[PDB]
């Protein structure tokens, strides 16, 4: 159960959330048994776990004419937000706003069953610092250093291809089109001019869009592999 | 000024890998004559501890109990003794560190032989400030990510123009002296597919977290840079 939960959370990808011109980034598990919540804005994390009592009593609460049993209501929020993390542009049907208390985080989310009003808010309070290390600074890191194997090894693999242009060149006739001349490859120069030029521009995290549009496949692999 | 000037020197700080005792632990230190910033962690939590010349003082003359220093004096002597061994492993620089999780702060203790004589001092760093963990941690690892992968783009696209070449060349009919070095057209996605595979396993392990502070570093440099540039 809990660890079910834990497990979901951490083996999920993160997802950009839009609200009142607010940015987040949401990571989401539902189970019939509960569900977890793990939202950043770069700035703070805030989780939040909760089961079957809470879900409950929370539902009640705010929707008090909304009689369901615990698990129909986990399922019809699963359905509610799943397509809309997975799928930006999607049909405009889920509202949210974000409301920072001093310490906690209220996130309202208010939506359409059927033409019906249906209200949920999740308190989230700060993470703790165990969680969202290993949600974000080891798997960063791990993405971070499998990047730079990927770098080395297409290094090597331009070597390679650079060799052979120079045999081609040594023996060979001249060129049908002259324009697809390429200069050698020189690891040392692509590296000073990318860091020069284009860093600025590739390493702008902006509010957090790229991260998610980009590298969430090599962010899952990282924590799958973390797991085992 | 002094503590926004503490701040910045931290933040472009890197970090560096300190063994002390059956352990490891990630350190990056900034220390001026007007006090020191210091920033530890063991990739689970991170501990942060800003420190002025008074309660440089105070703990110095806790701790040694012997000695009367101006703590000017005892920040350069503190930073003489750090700073090299930060900077290179195996130093012999006759420094001895301990570390103590009590409660939810984190005790550094650091002995020295100053010269041929004891020199003692405690870092009390408490749990790291949200905000500061993260701009110290979170957004630059995320930035140097996206541009390592435009890195990855680049070098795709320069090996789909050397591969247009080599078509070139050999519909201009040519032939090799040897097929030795003969080399296969590239496909991102195959490469990549072969490579999460193969070597994922092996790149993305992180161990205690010497391979980032070996190969990551500079490029975590110029991220920062480009941080506190732009605000």
């Amino acid at each position: 159960v809990m660890e079910e939960l834990e497990q979901g959370l951490l083996m999920q990808p993160w997802a950009w959330l839009q609200l009142a011109e607010n940015s987040l980034l949401a990571k989401v598990f539902i189970t019939k048994q509960g569900y977890a919540l793990l939202v950043s804005d770069l700035q703070q994390v805030w989780h939040e776990q909760v089961d079957t009592s809470v879900v409950s009593q929370r539902a009640k609460e705010l929707n008090k004419r909304l009689t369901a049993p615990p698990a129909a209501f986990l399922c019809h929020l699963d359905n509610l937000l799943r397509p809309l993390l997975k799928d930006a542009a999607h049909p405009s049907e889920a509202t949210f706003s974000c409301d920072c208390v001093a310490d906690a985080l209220i996130l309202r989310v208010r939506s359409e069953l059927s033409g019906l009003p249906f209200y949920w808010n999740f308190h989230c309070m700060l993470a703790s610092p165990s969680l969202v290390s290993q949600h974000l600074i080891r798997p960063l890191m791990g993405m971070s250093l499998a990047l730079q194997c990927q770098v080395r090894e297409l290094a090597t693999l331009l070597h390679m291809k650079d060799l052979e242009i120079q045999d081609y060149q040594e023996s060979g006739a001249t060129l049908i089109r002259d324009r697809l001349k390429t200069e050698p490859f020189e690891e040392n120069s692509f590296l000073e001019q990318f860091m020069i030029e284009k860093l600025p521009e590739a390493c702008s995290i902006g509010d957090g869009k790229p991260f998610v549009m980009n590298l969430q496949d090599l962010y899952m692999a990282v924590t799958t592999q973390e797991v085992q």
